[PDB]
């Protein structure tokens, strides 16, 4: 049982995410392809894939890494500021973190929204082939459907959504939505549950809500069963993540 | 001794950030006065017409550097900075101080990369307080006055000889117009195509390439003695003495 390493399935990228390596090694598994995350590298995640994640620790009492995750704003003001400026590889990009950079990284403050964009702006400047970032930041700006289809569900995550009431929102019919869904490589009960176990794995690394609340804010019945589902999707249980992460 | 000179009636052209590397600086315009100490920078709204008392801390050395935007960088840092933070003389000069760490980044600016440029600038201007006099001048200095108009048609064949009536006829208005509008801006036709003149044939003496004969030809001055004492007349010094200052 080693404590340093774990193994998460069925991670959703919710937002764009630039991730610092500060304390692991990482291996990213999706769509049989895979990419290393070693020590002190910056690392660009793609706004929506869904990875699998190997993870080791080199030092117990930390966090595995620093992650910096880009609300809407930020995301598509950053798309209109790149664009007046200038496959699985393509979606995920690790580069090694020079002084300069790092330094950069130290001082961000997630509060100023325009000295954040300046400072992501600066940092993309300075790396090579920074094309394929760029792509990706704009690539994820874009709100496909099933952003959509999101957005109504986030409103209510508690409610018994159904997939009659989804299209009904949307002027469309059942198999429009599934067809719809399916070009984006998801359907409805992937997008509810994918939600609820967002969520949770948020509220649970908050250390301020119990596990029976956490079930009952993301819309489940039952404590046991949300334990359940959670260890059945992400792999683990609620408590392994947590220590994990803490 | 010579170390010190004063120039007068400096057109900027471009919006321009100047580090003051090697001078302390005095600049009048617009009956004020800002100084300027060594180690800092400098932000200068384009349009402004200065005067400067520059004095060198270092005899072998040039005394600045300086960062002259054209048209393009400009507009575009514009519409990143207008992306990023939304929609009188102190507002137009601007000295500031510089850290260590952001004066490693004065030494990281390349000037043949503009999307390294333009960024460097937007990562600049973020680390200042009261930035907002700066973005202020920034987009004021993006837009194209009519006086800018009248530059851009003179620029085509400096030249030429030009009146208030050609322009007025290249306008399609009357000369009233002309001059009533290039009133509004505190400026007259005869004080663009002079100004014009002297920008250019201080940037030709600079690339030491040309003669004083070839330069007073390039901008439309019929005798090389003349063009030596209109531009003693203008600037306040001698070709030579404004030469040796920057070589």
């Amino acid at each position: 049982e080693e404590k340093e390493t774990i193994k998460i399935n069925n991670i959703m990228i919710a937002k764009y995410t630039v991730l610092y390596t500060s304390n692991c090694i990482m291996d990213i598994y999706s769509e049989e392809e895979k990419i290393t995350c070693f020590s002190n590298r910056l690392v660009f995640l793609e706004r929506g894939v869904n990875i699998s994640v190997r993870m080791q620790k080199q030092i117990l009492s930390e966090k595995p890494y620093v992650a910096f995750a880009l609300n809407g704003d930020m995301l598509r003001h950053l798309k209109d500021a790149l664009m007046i400026i200038y496959s699985m590889s393509r979606k995920i990009m690790t580069t090694e973190v020079n002084k300069t950079l790092l330094d950069e990284l130290k001082n961000i403050n997630s509060h100023d929204n325009s000295a954040f964009i300046s400072s992501l702006i600066y940092l993309i400047s300075k790396l090579e082939n920074n094309e394929k970032i760029i792509e990706s930041i704009y690539i994820s700006s874009v709100s496909f459907f099933s952003d959509k289809v999101r957005n109504l569900i986030e409103k209510d995550l508690s409610r018994k959504w159904t997939l009659g009431i989804i299209a009904d929102a949307f002027n469309a019919s059942e198999i429009t939505i599934r067809k719809r869904l399916e070009s984006e490589n998801t359907n409805f009960n992937q997008i509810l549950m994918q939600l609820r176990m967002s969520k949770a794995a948020l509220l649970l690394l908050e250390n301020s809500y119990q596990i029976s609340q956490i079930s009952n804010m993301i819309g489940i019945s039952s404590a046991s069963y949300f334990i359940r589902i959670f260890n059945k999707h992400y792999g683990v249980t609620p408590k392994q993540f947590f220590t994990y992460f803490k």
